[PDB]
């Protein structure tokens, strides 16, 4: 009573009710055995707002959280964190659609950046990890391996003009053995370090004129 | 005396006269001191014909020789051989216009092949020798050194698509140190043997949307 305006059952909050927390936060929604449980709205004193499902005072099931910072999560929650399928939109216009593991981008997901870049592929612990495709705004496309949100392992870099690089990347740059095919179809097989050709390599003219 | 129907001076053939040689050849033309000398026509028993200038029984000055085999020389002669400027046309349609040294293509000369190919440059002893340009029919152009009628020394090979090779040739083929530009600007510096790249070399990307 006073701090809780709602229904009771066996001396515990149960049914619909409003609760005013000491820090200025307000819940209005379903209660089970004295906890937020079922559908309910939580307006936080920091400006955040949740509308969705609750289990034992935690966000659990379907819910929408509008963040102060302009971010908006719409999808599934487990133990008070993003879990399963969910969409995160940012104020700038960036959008993530895909899999979540206790509050982190994890599994397969598509992140459409407002800058025009799109990443379609694998995530671990909020970073690009595994195989994924980045379609850059300028026409460049990387299809290959990622580690700690950077291109790392074997990958294909197709340029707008038709040029490609097939080979190794390390810490985001061409690094190790690789091959470039040029506009005219001729190919160079050689070695990169920190994104630049080092030493010498094999050059083979295309069979389309010589 | 009956072999010659023409004029005399100091008991020697001089002025205009006809002569019938034992082998069936016939000269009609100018005579000086009992020799073919000045303007005259010689029909040879092998079918060849000369019309032009003579000095002491030799083709010397301007003259046309039509050969049985279909070749035609038109130009200058010295001591009975092509010498100075002269045009040789062949049955096939091939044409040489340029310099001659005692019967050989020698100095500067243009050979227009019926193929469409043109060679403009230097000759020694009937072969391309020194600097010359071959404008091929297909658009390719070689500008560089020749030896024994084949590309040999340093040369530039520009392809129709803008690709070029700058470097060494031996016996007609890319051979030794050289460099390719691909027109997109990208360049390979390496080594050739018998017209093919051998081993490895230096590759430098051009400023296309590939180093950016």
């Amino acid at each position: 009573s006073e701090k809780y305006d709602g229904e009771w059952n066996e001396g515990r909050m149960q049914g619909w009710g409003k609760y005013f927390y000491a820090d200025g936060g307000v819940y209005e929604g379903e209660w089970v055995d004295g906890r937020m449980h079922g559908r309910g709205t939580y307006v936080f004193p920091n400006g955040n707002k949740y509308e969705g499902e609750w289990v034992e005072d935690r966000k659990d099931g379907y819910g929408i959280l509008l963040y102060t910072n302009g971010e908006r999560y719409e999808g599934y929650w487990h133990l008070d964190k993003a879990h399963g399928k969910g969409t995160l939109t940012f104020l700038q216009g960036d959008r993530y659609v895909g899999e979540w593991h206790y509050g982190k981008k994890h599994g397969h997901g598509v992140l459409s950046y407002s800058n025009g870049d799109t990443y379609d592929g694998e995530w671990r612990d909020d970073d690009a990890w595994g195989y994924g495709v980045l379609q850059y705004a300028n026409g460049c496309r990387y299809e290959g391996e990622w580690a700690e949100d950077r291109r790392h392992g074997k990958g294909l870099l197709v340029l707008p003009d038709g040029s490609s690089y097939e080979g190794s990347f390390a810490h985001g740059k061409k690094d190790g053995p690789g091959k470039i095919i040029l506009k005219d179809g001729s190919m160079y097989i050689g070695t990169w370090k920190d994104g630049v050709i080092v030493g010498q390599g094999e050059f083979r003219l295309s069979e389309n004129c010589d």
